[PDB]
RNA sequence: AGUAAACUGAGAGUAGAGUGCUUAGUUGAACAGGGCCCUGAAGCGCGUACACACCGCCCGUCACCCUCCUCAAGUAUACUUCAAAGG
C-alpha cells in the first residue's frame, strides 16, 4: 500500500458530522478529537456522500464488472433496474385494485429482497478425515452468505443456457423470480440447505 | 491495490525480420475472515544403528559363485591292541 499505517480510512456520513455535540457521549468525544490528529486517506471515486448511493448495488456492479470495464458494468446494472421497474409498472397497470396494493414498484427494494431470499443460512466446509473428505454443515459468517447470494445471481446469469439474451433482460428476470421466492438460485440455496441436513451427523467433525 | 484483469504506445537489436524481451501510460476489481485438520517455519524438548548426512542406512530368501567344515549307505587304505596268558 502506498499509504502508511497511520492513515485512517475516510468516513463519508454527512449526518454522522452534523450530529448536535451534546448528544455525543464522552467516548465519542474523544473519537473526533482523535480524528483531527490522524491522517485521513483520499476518498475512493466509487462511494460518494449521494443520497442515491447504495453501497449493495455498488458491490454488485464490481462483481459483474469484467477487465475493469465499470462504465459497461454500471450501464448494464443500470438496464436492469429500469428494466424491472418498467415489468412491475406493467404489471401494475394491468392488475385490479386489490392486487395493485401488493405489486412492488420499487427497484431497489425488490433488488435488495431477492438477494436477501438467496442468502443461505448454513454452509458446507470439506473436512478430510481418515483420507476422506467429508462435506460438513459449518454456520456461515453474514459476510459470507451475502456474497454468496450475490456471485448466484451473476453465475446464473452468466450460464450458458440462456440463449442470446442480454444481461438486463436476464437479471431483471431472476432477481423477480428469487424476489418471488421461485427460480433456479433460490433452488441452488435449498440444495445446500437440503445437503447440510443430510450431513447433519457430521457436524460434529468441526472442531470450531 | 492503483495490484490482478483488460486495453493502448515506446524502446533495445537488423539492411530486413519475434505472437519474444524491456519499458511508459489508461480503465480498474474480488476476498483478506476463521483454522492448526493437511504442508512449512520459529522457540523449547525427545529419539537416532544416519555423517555421501532419509534420495541415509539396512535384513532375509532366490539366483550365481570361491574357500572351509559337518553329516552320511558302503567300500578301500593305513594305524592301535593280544603273550602283562595258559598248558
Ligand atoms: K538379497
Ligand atoms: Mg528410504
Amino acid at each position: 500500500s502506498r499509504y502508511s499505517p497511520e492513515f485512517k480510512d475516510p468516513l463519508i456520513d454527512k449526518e454522522y458530522y452534523r450530529k448536535p455535540v451534546e448528544e455525543l457521549t464522552e467516548e465519542e468525544k474523544y473519537v473526533r478529537e482523535l480524528k483531527k490528529t490522524q491522517l485521513i486517506k483520499a476518498a475512493p471515486a466509487g462511494k460518494t456522500s449521494s443520497v442515491f448511493e447504495d453501497p449493495v448495488i455498488s458491490k454488485f456492479t464490481n462483481m459483474m464488472m469484467i477487465g475493469g470495464n465499470k462504465v459497461l458494468a454500471r450501464s448494464l446494472m443500470i438496464q436492469t433496474l429500469e428494466a424491472v421497474k418498467r415489468k412491475q409498472f406493467e404489471k401494475y397497470h394491468a392488475a385490479s385494485a386489490e392486487e395493485q396494493a401488493t405489486i412492488e414498484r420499487n427497484p431497489y427494494t425488490i433488488f435488495h429482497q431477492a438477494l436477501k431470499n438467496c442468502e443461505p443460512m448454513i454452509g458446507l466446509v470439506p473436512i478430510l478425515k481418515g483420507g476422506r473428505f467429508y462435506q460438513v454443515p459449518v454456520p456461515l459468517p453474514d459476510r459470507r452468505r451475502r456474497f454468496l447470494a450475490m456471485k448466484w445471481m451473476i453465475t446464473e446469469c452468466r450460464d450458458k443456457k440462456h440463449q442470446r439474451t442480454l444481461m438486463p433482460e436476464k437479471l431483471s428476470h431472476k432477481l423477480l423470480e428469487a424476489f418471488h421466492n421461485q427460480g433456479p438460485v433460490i433452488k441452488r440455496k435449498h440444495d445446500l440447505h437440503k445437503m447440510a441436513e443430510a450431513n447433519r451427523a457430521l457436524a460434529h467433525y468441526r472442531w470450531w
